[PDB]
């Protein structure tokens, strides 16, 4: 475990070994990724007629209108990833980031150059990819109907989003490190429950004071759809406070209902997009059934004790690793082992395997937990409600029904439609 790490080769280095194994991972995982791209792709060009099992699902029309979508979705999604796998191979090769760091200078002192590193580091990510954010919004999603947002609109909120993001990470940081640099030897609990604290924090604070800024939240009016919420609301023991119609029109066409609180103060969030062209009102409350069946079974609960266990084993690792000084020296920092790279380095590189894994075991388990969700809307007896939106939610995002079974076990964070409407058929 230890004997055998110390072992020297006389015809292979040490931290030119350990980077390359980094970016030659980073680019398997990117041609596995772009092979089930490629499998899916492949899906979209082929299946040209409507299959006889997804003839009720969508017609001819509906479905050549959702043909054509996920087709430039996919070439625009290729461009833009090699671009991005490029950049990030190309910076790490050219010795970006150790210049930069460089750049950013001239415990307080290394706070202050790790916090204008991420300020500059932020910025060229902002500017580096807005063209492409521009040509998404502006060319496929206005191609195929569905953006809304006019070009001040989207200028206007790209700021307003960078400035919001600089003013929540920059506090965040500059304590985050603070407590490595000045704690010890187990720096790693101490930073780890301060991460769980901000985590917690901006999951409550979010919706009720970081959204509204963006997009315009509105209590939903009286009437029958208001009443029959808290009907339901009441029947589960949800403690409901109030429900909101955010102004999704004002965007895109694509629907959205989701819900946020700490404990007795809990709200519900719809999209006008799902209101409206639509879903049916009997159709709205099934599709709250389902998400508030994440609420009953703990679905909820369960997703913040896996991030949390994750963040644990992270920082422990982290607390391990920080101290190797040949990491460092693998991405071209020989003078200096600077705490903020040590976190990018360790967390974003060295944790690679470890964080690719974990993210295709939680899509895993988001598949199931949303069949749970589906079974639960069953059970309180919208399971024909159901049916009738996931269709009416498909056709309106134009959602291809068929799907490379590769693609969708290892993207696919929900399970296909045909998959989700046969265990409610069953139901
Ligand atoms: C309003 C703002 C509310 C903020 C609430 C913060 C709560 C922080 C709890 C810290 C507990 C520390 C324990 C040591 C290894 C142990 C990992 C434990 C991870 C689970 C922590 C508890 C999660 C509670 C979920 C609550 C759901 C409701
Ligand atoms: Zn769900």
């Amino acid at each position: 475990g230890m004997w055998a790490s110390l072992d020297a080769l006389w015809e292979m280095p040490a931290e030119k070994r350990i980077f390359g194994a980094v970016l030659l991972f980073s680019w398997t995982v990117y041609l596995w990724e772009t092979f089930l791209a490629q499998r899916q792709r492949r899906i979209y060009k082929t299946t040209t007629h409507v299959p006889p099992e997804l003839g009720q699902i969508m017609d001819s029309e509906t479905f050549e209108k959702s043909r054509l979508y996920q087709l430039d979705k996919s070439t625009f999604s290729f461009w833009s990833g090699l671009y991005s796998e490029t950049e990030g191979t190309l910076i790490l090769l050219f010795g970006g980031i150790p210049y930069l760091w460089r750049l950013s200078g001239r415990p307080e002192y290394e706070i202050t150059q790790s916090l204008v590193f991420l300020l500059l580091a932020t910025l060229f990510s902002a500017l580096a990819g807005l063209p492409w954010s521009l040509y998404n919004t502006f060319v496929i999603e206005e191609k195929h109907g569905f953006n809304q947002q006019t070009l001040g609109f989207f200028m206007k909120d790209a700021i307003k989003k960078f400035v919001v993001t600089q003013c929540i990470l920059l506090p965040v940081s500059s304590l985050l490190l603070y407590i490595i640099k000045i704690g010890g030897d187990y720096f790693f609990i101490y930073a780890w429950l301060f991460t769980l604290v901000v985590s917690l924090v901006l999951v409550t604070i979010y919706a009720d004071y970081i959204a509204p800024l963006f997009d315009k939240f509105t209590p939903l009016p009286e009437g029958k759809l208001k009443e029959e919420i808290e009907v339901m609301a009441k029947s589960i023991d949800f403690p409901l406070t109030k429900v909101y119609v955010v102004e999704g029109s004002k965007r895109s066409s694509h629907s959205n209902a989701y819900f946020y609180g700490f404990f007795k103060n809990k709200r519900i969030v719809l999209f006008d997009t799902l209101l409206e062209q639509g879903c049916k009102n009997e159709e709205v409350l099934a599709v709250l059934g389902h998400e508030l069946g994440h609420w009953k079974l703990g679905h909820t609960v369960k997703n913040i004790i896996i991030s949390q266990m994750n963040s644990f084993l992270c920082f422990f690792l982290f607390a391990v690793l920080i101290g190797r000084k040949e990491l460092f020296a693998a991405f071209g920092f020989y003078d200096s082992q600077p705490t903020l790279i040590g976190l990018l380095i360790i967390f974003q590189f060295i944790f690679s395997p470890y964080n690719e894994v974990l993210s295709f075991c939680l899509t895993v388990l988001s598949r199931r937990f949303e069949f749970q969700a589906d079974a639960f809307a069953k059970k309180l007896g919208k399971a024909k409600d159901l049916y009738s939106a996931l269709i009416k939610l498909n056709k309106d995002n134009l959602g291809f029904p068929v799907s490379d079974w590769l693609f969708s076990m290892w993207h696919y964070s929900h399970p296909p439609l045909l998959e989700r409407l046969q265990a409610l058929k069953t139901m």
